[PDB]
DNA sequence: TTTAACTTTCGGAAATCAAATACACTAATATTAAAACGCGGGGGACAGCGCGTACGTGCGTTTAAGCGGTGCTAGAGCTGTCTACGACCAATTGAGCGGCCTCGGCACCATGTGACTTAT
């Protein structure tokens, strides 16, 4: 059952209490973002714990925006989200757009 | 062995008491700018639909993610020690606007001497 399996999947990671992005990717991503933001001479270290908190804030915001963008698609009487759709959802939420 | 709560005080705060404005509202008033009744309307937003479509839906072979050792070192956090730097006091100013004065210049009465005159 495609719908049954995928909806069950929503519910199980919906009630899962934990972060879910790939980790070594996320860590190297923040590392290179700091490296490019930082310059020639001053370089910055990262422990486990900062990377932690960064991750949780990113997860929480993107999931919140995710229900909102899903909802703007629902308001379009559809179930795909698009560029314009979410672009807007976020931008209506205001920050960073 | 180090983070508290006894205390032992005290001198600015936070009450009080008071009257000095002064402002809010509770309110007459004719006007009069906008309200709100009242019928079409365009216009549009939704019913219904074909078929193109686009993101899932479904398999194969990859790829990275995740461990799992292997350092090693860059800072963490901590400096034990010397000031500097700023928080206080005050003096060390000052300028601005009232205060006295004090300049000189008027109007007015005093004082002496040169005529002259006269009775010495």
């Amino acid at each position: 059952t495609p719908s049954e399996l995928a909806l069950y999947e929503i519910r199980k990671y919906q009630r899962s209490t934990d972060l879910l992005i790939s980790k070594i990717p996320f860590a190297r991503l923040v590392k290179e973002v700091t490296d490019e933001f930082t310059t020639k001479d001053q370089d910055l270290r990262w422990q486990s714990m900062a990377i932690m908190a960064l991750q949780e804030a990113s997860e929480a915001y993107l999931v919140g925006l995710l229900e909102h963008t899903n909802l703007l698609a629902l308001h379009a009487k559809r179930i795909t989200i698009m560029k314009k759709d979410m672009q807007l959802a976020r931008r209506i939420r205001g920050q960073f757009i």
